[PDB]
């Protein structure tokens, strides 16, 4: 919960071997900048030049551990950027700073991003007095999820249970190719031997209500308009009680009041990874001294 | 450069180690969804729901291909796309099937989002009368450049070793450092002195950082009149709104951040329709 | 549930990787071997000398399809093996056949060796009247837990709310860590509003208690005694009907009834992964000219 | 064969992307347990539980070290464990240990299991007055042989020709694919100009004279009883003194001295790594920050 | 041209993730040979016995890294060297020295002897007063690139290339060079291999920088090239294949601007280098 | 033997990975070159321009094999090339056809540049009436070590003495390590049971005769002239043991003969594989129906 605590969640293992491949990724040959750059000690300073929320420091330290420069910084991560501040400064050897600095920044930049959106995000979820959780999707950048993710949690939103946690998601596909929503039920709790929370994916007020009195735990309402949203989610709160609705699909931070609703649980908005723009940073060499 | 011959600018390999890098990232245990749904044949329709330009057909067939499915494609890559459009079918094992959905719905929602994006800042500079090319830059997701590049080739956008503001910083001047990376260029600026500065020694290409339009053009014109054999670059603030006020009559590219920093993915979704 | 259906439970892209991996740690140089029995078509007999649960079908397939070999089953997975069966028959050149016969070995008879615990454990149960579930430990080999998870499976034994990542495993080192079980329960509450599951591991009936007012989902009560088990169980699900029970340490198949107990939902055995003897199976050729 | 220097045998960068995959595996994504612990500096104490040997100190020694944690032995490794005995403290952030806790357990107690086989089997031999040698098989877990031969020689276990030098292994399948032993034996030589080392598995005495008679260098008889073996190896000792035999296939530490006798020179135990139970090991932390 | 800064153009991630792979190949299995040896603290010297270009100290200090060795290097990277010499010392355990010292010396060996030979060919054109560029190809060891690409750049050699197989592939060396600018958007520059003149100067004429004019004999080749420089005077001009350390000077002229030879790679000898243990604890 | 059937040595997963490695580094981004060619259907022919042994068929194929293309040759794997060669054709997608063409020419260039510098040592020494065998070293490339065997082995050097002649090594460097070579041997063998042979590495005559008298089967005789090497080997004779006699240092094919003698049972070149100049080959494109 505390925003300065969740570093510790990322692996250190993964981590170093997820920063291992990025840098790799961006230098395969022959690095002739280094012969203008020298070897000497130097510094830079990282200037933030955009409003929004500040995260991706776990990230950016390991980036310039793997090239042994050092990292510094005046901002806690979570804070509150006001455009051109100075939130570190970097220490090494001139041609391993310069090697290290897009990776680095395109991290930072896309991380405080999806946490500046999500912070933004649930300040509109109170600002209507709504009392359920802004949560993210699975939409996200293949090979990039655990920054992602991270940002997400950061900015305040939540991982899904898709891998925040566990809990067999129907969507249509499934009801599709298992003849119906009721047979995918029981084949959702056939493998799981317990006490199992299914979610099913409904598109349609029929779809949903068949999925609630097939005794799902979750009814996900996609794609609606809020016209029909609230009553479909009013007669399933009249159906079982513990049943949670969720609400995806065409969710943004300027309509979202307009899916904040007396009877959904959950919004789940893509656009927090889809449509988030990357904070603007830059890190400018300042001495060498 | 034909709309749809680009997809073989992939080397298969590479692609296939990337594909298969995704798909271990999302499952990396057991796969209970496969029981809801079974192995049956099964057929699903790729449909577009955004408008842009479509990109990203060769990842979305080497994802579905490593996992035994096969892919009819109903567009040519990078054809335009207007709203709920059918773009492919996609068929194989339904387990199979609902395995490769997300990352071959992320992966051709960001590819197509640069694509549409790239394709929208050359529809402005060619209808806003001007010459050149408009470029990307290197602010790219990690782990992920082969996808955005590609996304760039595919909506219409555009060496040696390129000098950012800092290898001056460090190498010391200008004046020194255009030597150094010709011992064995694009040199940055903030200053029109240092533009001047830049093309000494040798030196071949020039990007000017973060200028308002009206500063632009009285450094640009002097470079033609300075050595006509170098480019000049334009960078920094160039939105999809802003593009006219930065072209000029000494203006060769134009690189801007927020095709791929600021593109939002296109709304693409996969379902199945007949299952046996 | 369904043995055939188990096998698509393996990712097949992670389950190819696996299988490659495993050939490149079994054969990395010159294969002289393969010069003494040539590349000549060849079937092979796959025997099962040992009783049991056949297990393990799909990594046998996987191995032999990389090498270009094709395998015929006689059993289907999960079958009860009666010693000196011939199970399946495996064509193909035969330096290919011989070069997959080790890892194939044994990857068959330590993953059927799992299964044929963990059946007689469910069974063992089973017979004593307890309608609780035997589960499996995450005590595996490093880099085999695929293997050894799809083992329990076929066996009979149960998935845990782990690795569907739905819980926060609070162990005694965490307590310790955390300054007691009511700070260690809330930080674990936290960790995230809204995948409320926390298990609590437990050594005393007091430490039991604590735990489940804290507000833990689950108790694992670890190394107990049985005249001390039960007890300790009766009284929690007296006064806290909604937390579960799981026992573990110290459980064998042959004292498993005595902590059997109509107030433990789970039994999870160590033993079955880290003293399950491996089946015996062989494979010989039986034509080649 | 003293069992400490044995430590230097593992190769560093092997070892080390060896740990390093295993942690990668066991916590792939966000880890919330971190959050209930903290990262402040603490100690837990490594306990074994179960009788025994010893082994996997270096495996345990990378994996902490890897997680920026010490460990410090009381007990070499090889060493004896009698229950409940205390053998090592690990000191590091709370959250790092934990992350280490069980893929250094699990490997820890696979590799003493195998080693407490190993040498129960060796001291069986020894005071049954036989000079030969118990060995270790290839029926190791796919991805886990480093450890397990490691486990095998810190118990006592000898080495074979494919460890030490080179070896042609003519299996009985090897045999039937070249048609008759005196055709594969003569294939194997033909793999080199030099003298090659050309071993021969037998099922029975005849097979066994005709594998000698063939130039055979070594005589596997797998699978004998003790009445067909003692004579089978006294011929090929009279007869062929040359020749080396080698017994392996349903031998166990209760049988073991009926297949001990003068001509036997070396007993390969399977059981040594597939039905030998790992030990009980334990890590608990004792005070934090 | 830079001298001893030249070991800062390997990026060092790749470089270790290299290094990691050649020690997993030579060591796969347990390590009899460090029970002979031991772990006691040792020091062994390098010595050069054969005259070259001394290249490759990124890789030695890389590997010997990789196993907590120290390395002493008593001759900067690119020196000539002369038999006999001592070239660096190497602490550490003996068993993590010896552990490193064949992907050491191998590696070295390569580097050094690919640098020798680009030195000798470099010297052997500008002894005929050809005043342009001796480059390498990518006739490389598959897998050793990165080593190869430096040793060469240590030795003094130096866009899109369309080969004979893209003018067949394509349907004339015309359309191959304008179907190669198509989507490169003026981005990369084009060079085009030819057999004949008639090639020549269709793919200058179509906008290609450079020409590549495989297997011309000397006879041919002069009168080529000068005729070719003039129509089109931007365009450099580039010959290759059938060229030797002893023939070079025939493929030297006037109007050549680059010459890559094949043997540079392909028949470059390893320089001997040794690693002897002294002076023990 | 036949060196037709030693592509049966090749491990199938190992070479696959191999191959995927090579194809990764050469082709690191985009290939516009693809866009000139296109995917139509052609083929191509491979031009044999020196003269040689052929060795490398294995890794040819597969490279094309991972590119979807297929090779149909004209000549059997170790057959001496005569140039204006045609020896084999390549069909597949044209861009594909390409992609191989530098990786596969390089392989087949450098393996029968091995293959024929092998052919030619050990053709040389039987002609100068010397019955020791030619045997390569292991000064291999890093990356490329299986290829460079491999060919050593097509045309006839021994490439694998230390995998299959229950052979062991100890250089110089461990004499010194260990502290004389009475202690050097003594470690060498201890750590077998088995009987086997020690080859000790010398740079002069006291050298020599200490390795012999400490026990040693064979001597390596380091970096003699000839001059001094002959009377060195001759003197040996004193032990007058089974003790066999190497040359090895600087022996190249120029040379070769000088060390020929009566007293020498194997020479080593480390030249085979440091010094062997690359076959040309060419894959020139004909037809596209």
């Amino acid at each position: 919960m505390d925003a300065e605590g969740l570093a510790l969640l990322l692996p250190p293992v993964t981590l170093a071997a997820l920063v291992d491949s990025w840098l790799r990724e961006d230098c395969p040959g022959l690095n002739y900048a280094a012969l203008v750059s020298g070897a000497g000690p130097s510094q830079a300073a990282l200037w933030a030049k955009s409003p929004g929320v500040l995260a991706g420091q776990p990230f950016f330290d390991a980036i310039f551990t793997q090239l042994n420069c050092q990292v510094s910084w005046f901002l806690p991560e979570g804070s509150k950027l006001v455009p051109v501040a100075r939130v570190a400064e970097v220490r090494g050897p001139a041609h391993c700073l310069l090697l290290g600095e897009r990776v680095a920044l395109n991290t930072l930049a896309r991380c405080s991003g999806i946490a500046s959106a999500a912070a933004a995000a649930v300040e509109a979820a109170r600002g209507a007095g709504w009392t359920g959780h802004v949560a993210g999707t699975r939409k996200t950048t293949p090979g990039f999820r655990l920054v992602e993710k991270y940002g997400l949690l950061v900015g305040g939103a939540a991982s899904h249970r898709y891998d925040l946690g566990g809990l067999v998601m129907v969507k249509d596909n499934h009801v599709v190719a298992a003849g119906g929503v009721e047979k995918a039920v029981r084949a959702a709790r056939q493998a799981a031997d317990f006490t199992l929370k299914v979610e099913v994916e409904c598109s349609s007020l029929q779809e949903a209500v068949q999925a609630a009195e097939a005794g799902a735990d979750l009814v996900l309402l996609d794609n609606f308009k809020p016209e029909e949203l609230h009553p479909t989610a009013t007669v399933l709160k009249a159906q079982f009680p513990s049943v949670a609705v969720e609400a995806s699909g065409g969710i943004t931070l300027d309509n979202l009041p307009q899916f904040c609703g007396p009877h959904i649980d959950v919004i789940s908005m893509g656009m927090l990874t889809q449509a988030a723009p990357a904070l603007d940073f830059s890190l400018k060499l300042f001495a060498k001294e």
